[PDB]
């Protein structure tokens, strides 16, 4: 997140943080002790998943440890898009989710904790929260230092729609800043987006520039994916 402020520690405890190598890749969210959710375009050949984490640029107490056994994409993923490093400013984020199934459950504490899915839609005017670690670096250190968190307000899709209308869909969220100082980065994908305090949409951005809130649709929309998440998680588990 560009123009955004440190979270308060442990704050977003459903946060995870997904290496791969030792560098720093994308975030996520704790769905389940045994399930992350984040972005399709974050799939990788061996996952290093961190839950617990503030500052990613020290070694932490809380940090706990995870790799992966399976992942599953939305079926509705283009696959030929994870042939590219970076995905295009106009490419569709409606898709872009996959659930990876941790080998090993979380062990639930203060600073680890699920993020409950969503029980109804989303109002128009609430308040929401995002959170990554994601830098304007995105060619040689996607994701580092202490978690930063940014508000923003929940507004009508057409708000985000004038560079790239086609991205409009059902699947997909306008949260916008109060002018033009924010800006979501490629690493932040899979961060919750947290409006009136209930998890509604989820990061996925996945161009090498940032993206202002306020000109793009950056958040994936949770509600429309229920099926699918639930039904995955109780298939799999």
């Amino acid at each position: 997140i560009i123009g955004g402020w440190e979270c308060e520690k442990h704050s977003k405890p459903w946060q995870v943080a997904v290496y791969h190598q030792g560098h720093f890749q994308c975030g996520g969210v704790l769905v389940h002790p045994q399930w992350v959710l984040t972005a399709a375009h974050c799939m990788s050949d061996d996952y290093q998943i961190w839950l617990g984490r503030h500052n990613l640029s020290k070694d932490e107490d809380t940090a706990q440890f995870h790799q992966v056994s399976d992942s599953f994409l939305d079926p509705q993923f283009d696959l030929s898009l994870l042939k590219k490093k970076y995905l295009r400013p106009y490419d569709d984020i409606s898709h872009d989710l996959m659930l990876l199934r941790l080998a090993q459950p979380a062990r639930i504490t203060d600073a680890v904790k699920i993020l409950d899915l969503p029980t109804q839609e989303p109002k128009l005017g609430s308040t929401c929260y995002t959170s990554g670690w994601g830098l304007i670096s995105t060619f040689t250190n996607r994701g580092s230092g202490t978690l930063q968190c940014v508000e923003l307000r929940l507004q009508s899709n057409e708000k985000c729609a004038r560079a790239y209308p086609e991205k409009m869909t059902e699947f997909v969220l306008c949260a916008t800043h109060r002018d033009d100082s924010g800006s979501i980065c490629l690493g932040d994908s899979g961060g919750a987006l947290i409006c009136d305090g209930v998890f509604q949409g989820i990061t996925s951005w996945g161009y090498s520039e940032c993206a202002d809130f306020n000109d793009n649709f950056v958040f994936t929309k949770v509600m429309p994916h229920k099926k699918w998440i639930k039904e995955t998680i109780e298939k799999n588990s």
